[PDB]
């Protein structure tokens, strides 16, 4: 099968697509549409909105896929990332759940003129910011094992290290000196997944 | 064993809960924390912030759930409202995602001192949420059943009536005349579930 991943140059939305593909060892064609190719590109997607996934068997079946998180659970789901049990899929949820708030709380500094941009960085980071990052904590301090959930990479540990870049990228020193559970989250996440570590260093920074 | 919902008085983020809840046909304690008495209940949830649920059972055991998503989800892979198969779960949470979005738009309103409140229902209304409401129109037209996914209830249904309520909380007349996917989706699922009809009949409408 050959797997195309369509998106913008960025993170943003996809990469919890990327990740999963990434950790499950899944080969994916990364395709990066340019602002101004946009417009032409947009009547060929299916809902006309991206992340979208494009599919293709050696039989020519041709399957398309939107909704970035609804695709990486699929993903996930398929190569055993979604937990074992009940339980370890609620965790998976519960995590993926907090790490969405707080990546909302990022989206409402975007499209921003600047200047009020700032004063919704200040008000965040001085508002749920840090509550969600507190709520992570407990959340990963609750697992029996390395990672989010046991031991082994759900989509939740995924979500969790996009996020946080997200909220490094508002302010880069945010998380030092504190909430060890999540450096240390990351740091096992990477021991983990050597797949992970190498896409890691080979992005490619980008500004979302 | 006992099942408790804890929230403020709404539908807001514990509606997918209840509905679930509802639909599986499982009972539980519905309890409403008034903003006056909240200082005090607070430090007695995990985690400080609401929807929680406390289960509790005829051994002693308590366990508590947080993320009202996340708990939405585990009760409805319990009661087989998330798919049979793979590609149904992906569907389910493709609506998911798609409902969610739409409701992080009626999100945007909220916390404003009216005027400001009404200039953003504006860009909303013109802007992403009839480009939204269409996507779920699209999502629907693609069921196999007279439902959001086949033709038994999932999380999908549930979460999709919730956030249409909110979307008719801002302009009650915004879908007359239009979606009729959604409308119908509506009517089959209240007509697939008697006991979903019935509560949501007896509800006690709320702000939010
Ligand atoms: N629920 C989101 C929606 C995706 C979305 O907001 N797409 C944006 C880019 S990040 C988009 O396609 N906007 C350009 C357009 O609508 O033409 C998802 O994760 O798939
Ligand atoms: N991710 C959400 C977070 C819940 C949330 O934002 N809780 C609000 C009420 S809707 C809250 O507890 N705020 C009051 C407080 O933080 O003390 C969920 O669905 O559980």
């Amino acid at each position: 099968d050959h797997i195309k991943v369509i998106y913008f140059n960025g993170r943003g939305r996809a990469e919890s697509i990327r990740m999963t593909l990434v950790a499950a060892g899944v080969n994916y064609e990364d395709e990066r549409i340019s602002f101004q190719d946009w417009p032409k590109i947009k009547p060929t997607i299916p809902g006309g909105r991206l992340p979208a996934v494009k599919i293709t068997d050696n039989h020519g079946h041709v399957k398309w896929m939107v909704e970035s998180l609804a695709i990486a659970r699929y993903m996930a789901k398929k190569h055993h990332m979604m937990g074992g049990t009940e339980e370890e899929y609620y965790n998976v949820e519960k995590l993926i759940g907090q790490a969405e708030d707080l990546e909302h709380e990022y989206y409402k500094t975007l499209m921003k003129p600047e200047e009020e941009k700032q004063k919704i960085i200040k008000e965040i980071l001085n508002g749920k910011v840090p509550v969600l990052l507190d709520i992570i904590c407990e959340s990963l301090k609750a697992s029996t094992g390395k990672l989010a959930v046991g031991d082994k990479v759900t989509l939740a540990d995924l979500v969790l290290i996009a996020v946080i870049d997200h909220v490094t990228d508002l302010d880069k020193e945010f998380l030092t000196g504190k909430y060890p559970e999540i450096h240390k989250h990351r740091e096992n996440l990477l021991a983990s997944s050597p797949r992970l570590a190498k896409y890691l260093s080979d992005r490619a920074a980008t500004p979302f």
